[PDB]
């Protein structure tokens, strides 16, 4: 147990508000003077930390009891349980498949006549998701030593009950920790389609000019034709209207709420056009407001298991709770972070299928998707990095490999943007392997 | 005939920067010049072109 | 002008599209916005912008 201790044990005491001041001017501490007891309530009236066995103030061999116990209890709730999208008992990977869209061609009856049986691959791009995290919460209860601590068996339930809703919050917390790092993974690894903006929070203008970028992306993303962008794989995707999440914190709530909507007749023109969810993060610099589809998230569920183990020999359990998840973010979902402050001139540069695959002696086009901020520059340069002598890619995106091509090559998009002396490169990549060609080949003519 | 200023009404943090855009209403499309100007404030406080 | 480079080009769009909209539909007509220069009228309900 404990011998003697201050009362302030925690405490920096910025003033002292009982000698040093109260006592000391005849300045707004005058509602405070004629208080008879207000040395004590200063002293003791935050709360103590270490208890005393305080004697009683008259029969001074009594001891002075406590009166109430006051279990105070939290419930804690993941604001993004919305976005969950199942689970998996048995296999690790996801294998989300996106059809796209084919070139027309034009019809010919001379011509039909000997391509009938032409074949036309059609334009399937994957992606892939697998196990992420896999972690447990321990706790341990001890109950029999806990029974000395209270009076009450109705105290003795709510406390153990508590400590088993200590575990359950921190599931809850944890997950919500790992789904804005979903986010903001998503933006370091650089593949939102970043809008540039300003900081709403410096003008209401640049306030009023992100609610105009705002409402023409969700309008743009919501385009019934669809449209290739927005997405970090460039297909042509349609968002749905109510499929629109715009993921804002709480101070660009309030910029919305106190200027934009103060001030508006129609509400409904300024609204955010989405399903506004609020948080107090995204972490990096300048990022904020991001608005996805809700088919953005891949979570999903492995573990859900609580295994206990009693200690006999000390009489205590202990509480794994393991939590197993697939934490991702599809790509053929389409994406948009409003990323305020300088942002560089070009994000991305997505190429074609990265899964060429071509015969030797065969060509192949492939197909540079940049994802410029501003307006306009940037000529794509290209590249064959890999194998070579006679591997060559012209300047659009053919690549015309050889007959004496074995290793698999790297196609690179390459886009020079910033300084001539420290040219900063936005590289796209593309792989292609090579199957050997076996007719037309050895020497020829 | 008029000059409108864009953001009429601003509210701009210290520190802050806020672009104007002028719209010159004219008839004939001469392309008009504009000076920008300030009134009221610090000497830190001055607008530039544009 | 571009109606995206100010407000105050904003409102000079809007003034000159309904304007347009209501000559397109008087019940005299005009030679003046067809490409066969024909005293045609158009109809409110019919006007796809």
């Amino acid at each position: 147990t404990f011998n003697d201790v201050k009362t302030s044990l925690g405490i920096t005491e910025s003033y002292d508000i009982v000698n040093a001041i109260r006592n000391s001017q005849g300045d707004n501490f005058k509602s405070y003077v004629p208080l008879a007891t207000a040395n004590n309530v200063a002293e003791v009236g935050a709360g103590i930390l270490i208890n005393q066995t305080v004697q009683n103030d008259f029969i001074t061999s009594l001891v002075d009891r406590i009166g109430l116990v006051v279990i105070r209890q939290v419930s804690l709730n993941n604001p993004l349980k919305k976005f969950k999208k199942g689970q998996i008992p048995l296999g690790r990977t996801i294998e989300e498949i996106y059809t796209d869209i084919t070139k027309e061609k034009q019809y010919d009856a001379e011509e039909a006549e000997q391509k009938v049986f032409e074949r036309e691959m059609p334009n399937v791009k994957t992606l892939f998701h697998e196990r992420n995290r896999q972690g447990f919460y321990h706790q341990t209860i001890q109950d029999d030593s806990l029974k000395t601590a209270f009076v009450s068996w109705g105290n003795f339930e709510s406390f153990v009950s508590s400590i088993i809703n200590a575990i359950y919050n921190s599931a809850e917390v944890d997950e919500y920790e790992y789904m804005k790092l979903l986010v903001d993974n998503y933006y370091s690894k650089g593949l939102f389609t970043t809008v540039k903006i300003d900081e709403p929070t410096s003008s209401t203008g640049a306030l009023t000019e992100f609610v105009k970028k705002m409402r023409a992306t969700a309008r743009k993303l919501t385009l019934p034709q669809g449209s290739r962008d927005w997405n970090s794989m460039a297909v042509r995707t349609r968002s749905y209207m109510e499929d629109l999440h715009l993921i804002i914190d709480a101070d660009l709530e309030a910029e919305l709420d106190v200027d934009v909507l103060a001030k508006a007749f129609n509400m409904n023109r300024t609204d955010f056009l989405g399903n506004v969810t609020v948080i107090d993060g995204f972490a990096s610099t300048g990022l904020e407001a991001v608005l996805v589809d809700k088919d953005w998230f891949m979570v999903y569920d492995n573990l859900h298991k609580m295994e206990t183990v009693r200690n006999p020999r000390g009489l205590y359990w202990n509480y794994y709770y393991h939590v197993w998840q697939t934490l991702s973010v599809s790509r053929f979902a389409n994406a948009v972070a409003f990323v305020s402050g300088d942002v560089p001139a070009v994000t991305q540069v997505i190429v074609s299928p990265n899964i060429a695959a071509v015969k030797q002696g065969g060509q192949q086009q492939f197909t540079a998707y940049v994802r410029a901020t501003n307006a306009k520059d940037h000529k794509v340069v290209w590249s064959v990095e890999g194998g070579s002598t006679g591997t060559a890619i012209t300047g659009d995106g053919l690549l015309s490999v050889s007959g004496n091509e074995d290793n698999q090559l790297t196609v690179k998009a390459t886009v020079d943007i910033g300084t001539e002396d420290k040219p900063k490169l936005v590289v796209g990549e593309a792989v292609v392997s090579i199957r050997p060609n076996n007719a037309s080949g050895g020497a020829q003519a």
